[PDB]
């Protein structure tokens, strides 16, 4: 329960895993940055361990903070 967006997909607040709120969040730019930005990571897996930096990559914990614009309408 805390990030409410991606994490695995389009997701729907899921909130990755357990860890008790907090959500890593990874990915933006898959690799190409040939522009749009649908393909994130963001899913927590444990308590955000940081990962690595590449791409791009984050750490939230206050609700959400790996949303997502564009995306699909189904």
């Amino acid at each position: 329960i805390v990030c409410h967006t991606t994490a695995t997909s389009p997701i729907s607040a899921v909130t990755c895993p357990p860890g008790e709120n907090l959500c890593y969040r990874k990915m933006w730019c898959d690799a190409f940055c040939s522009s749009r930005g649908k393909v994130v990571e963001l899913g927590c897996a444990a308590t955000c361990p940081s990962k690595k930096p590449y791409e791009e990559v984050t750490c939230c914990s206050t609700d959400k903070c790996n949303p997502h614009p564009k995306q699909r309408p189904g």
